[PDB]
């Protein structure tokens, strides 16, 4: 029978990472119920960073912050469900999932975000740091919370999740001040952009907007799309700092 | 500085692979051009298979068959291309690509030569190699290029032998006594309308536009029948085909 | 921060795998107790394979045969420990390991070696067929069981593991029956060799022997090797078929 | 045709990685020789460092600092050669090999240039990375080829900053208080006997041969004072050197 050969050839440039997106959740669960959850349940992830005052993580035996791998790199957690993002979807398929161990909650009809812990913080900023360095194609605007790729069927990471800080890692997608200005100059002058220009806009940067979008759609769309770049206000309303923000970061980072 | 912990806690039930599809092609080069193409060039894959009647194997220093690597399965080779199957897209990203040697050649009009008999035997051991590692890689998702890329390509084109890896317990095939079971029903009952015809198409895997074409169904067509009917793969519809495609989607209900 | 740049350039000659061995394994358990040992317990495998006709298999859910992967191909799995074999040890490091259940026992002060099932051997002629496509420095002689990288520690696959009948499936080392006869003429005419040349002969096919070798590790060698390549008798006894096949196989097999 | 089951269990504490040691090594050869020694020569490593200042590299077509991988980790790279450390030997198998540009040159006498900033900032990045993955990759098991081939190897040499390195978390280093007080003890009352030194460099993890030489302690002296006390490695036993390796030792008791 015959051995493969993996020395006499090797691709060099025409080829990738299956991987290029990278994807943030909460758990809205305590660890004890997320790790169960994560590992024998009905969805998975790459990642668990628990929350270090937990007392069902003292409970386990631990003490300290960590990071848990769940699913290998190379494996495919199940944590993305319908989804989508830069034209792709499925996003399980191409994506490293990392999940928050927060309180976040829980439709009470009320949406309630807790902070985040700072260990916490400190050891999502290390992880998707070690991971951008290791695969080329998940550039910023490919480090993405659930409710970017879910609209709006999901809301996490949450508006706790400090994306500038993030940014200022190095680890994500975020615009320059000076083009935010300019562009809410700007929309204060001759108006905001059409809705036609606007869902082309939120496209161009990356939500997958279904073929005709109603009012409810809209509001979601922006709603998540505030929870991430605008969080001092995510009530899904069409401002002009919104449209700014939104023309901003197209422009720092189109095709 | 945290290290990871991989030992604490393992996913076990939800979870599986990021490959469920394996695509098969052809080369449409020699051995020499193909692995210039497929390692520097504008698309790669998985494995090749060379031909070893080849000028250009021999003279790069080979004479056995052999299969090489070229990228990690793992990784993403570039050989899809704009592609659909199973309700999936982009196949770069979910599938693995084996070339095979062949000068299969498109004037104006389609030469396909045979494939060597030892190229065959190494595509049966890789891809039992394959399927046995990757558990959502089910037997319909063992598939050629021209059925994830319709009337955009003709790889691995009729002198694949399908028939015969299926026996290897590699792709889909059909029972004989369910395709003749359709066609007699077909025969006397006539063949569904085009409509219906389509979403059986859909329903085995292929990737359907929003409309069809008279010319893009000849395509679809032909593509199924250079896979599975390749004694005849003019594209027009006629009872085996339908009777082979409704015997398909029996068998295979996933 | 940098991206890494796996593109640019790749090496084709100078490289290689990390594994080189694939190791054989018996459970001495049942199934339930193997599962729950090789995977929270002391130590672990990279394969399980199973016996559909274990009370615990069917007791568990299970029905026909199957192959369990417990550790990936790629990580360390602890089944190997203080080991030698052609010049290298630890060899947990440079294998992976195939555990199959068997009710073989147990040091009542006497060995008994149960069969194996045929749907066993038919797995784990399809699995290691599998491995051996895919590791190019694993050749013949480097598929081994635990008890010749162990001598005298360890007695696994046994004496019923059908290693002939893996060879001509193409897994692993076995001589030419004509090769055999000629040594074999041959040490009945002009005597068996020297216990250094012996000694020598078992270190090249890979034994990893001691500084001085003791009459009652010698015993455990010869045994080792019989239960190996000539199981009809594995006494520990240096008799001239077994001088024979040692020969013939450095001889098919050398470097 | 059975399929793997990946799924239905999953070992969690008894299992680890393959690697858990990491070998830094110069090139002696500008980045034109230095990427096509390690990609189609005789040895290899996981990864390159190239010296942005460079001819050959800007010849390449780059300018600023980048990190090469050649070889995927998961993968064994030629670098190591004949070694030994912590227990095990032929590095090789379990190692990630790092090779950094760097012009070091062996005429009788040895001169060891300077490493770029941006260098050893793409070093520390990558070190860190790596560090994060592999649990059983302790401080100690960051070494010098020169710690693991000794008196057969001089690299990374007494330009390599450890110390930095160790600040950023990367790689052993003591306690400047618990060196100070080794020191004291071995000047009121002599150093140890040769035996007892010996034994202390096993302990932190040198592979040492049945027997030494004077030749082989001063090129064991010299490969430790390259690293950890790199203002003078002429291979002298002074207390400072004895003081640094029993300062190592108490620090790092693995």
């Amino acid at each position: 029978m015959l051995t493969i050969d993996y020395n006499s050839y090797r691709t060099t440039t025409p080829y990738g990472k299956r991987v290029r997106f990278l994807v943030l959740h909460y758990t809205a669960l305590d660890f004890a119920a997320s790790v169960k959850a994560l590992t024998t349940g009905a969805a998975s992830a790459h990642y668990l960073i628990p929350a270090p005052h937990d007392p069902s993580y003292k409970a386990a035996g631990f003490k300290g912050q960590r990071i848990f791998n769940l699913v290998a790199e190379e494996d495919r957690a199940w944590h993305a469900g319908v989804s989508g993002w830069a034209r792709r979807d499925n996003l399980n398929d191409t994506s490293i999932g990392i999940e928050i161990v927060n309180l976040a909650r829980d439709d009470d009809g009320v949406f309630t975000f807790p902070d985040y812990e700072r260990s916490q913080i400190n050891a999502l900023k290390q992880l998707a740091k070690n991971i951008l360095q290791r695969y080329p194609d998940m550039t910023p605007k490919n480090v993405v919370g659930h409710s970017d790729i879910a609209v709006g069927r999901k809301s996490d990471p949450g508006p706790k999740l400090p994306w500038k800080e993030l940014y200022e890692a190095g680890i994500g997608a975020w615009y320059d001040d000076a083009t935010r200005d300019r562009y809410r100059e700007g929309f204060e002058r001759d108006g905001l952009p059409p809705r036609a220009d606007l869902l082309e806009a939120f496209r161009l940067y990356g939500y997958a907007l279904p073929a005709t979008v109603d009012d409810a759609y809209f509001a979601s769309l922006l709603r998540a799309f505030q929870m991430h770049f605008r969080p001092e206000n995510y009530d899904g309303a069409l401002d002009v700092e919104t449209a700014a923000i939104l023309y901003a970061l197209n422009e720092k980072y189109p095709a």
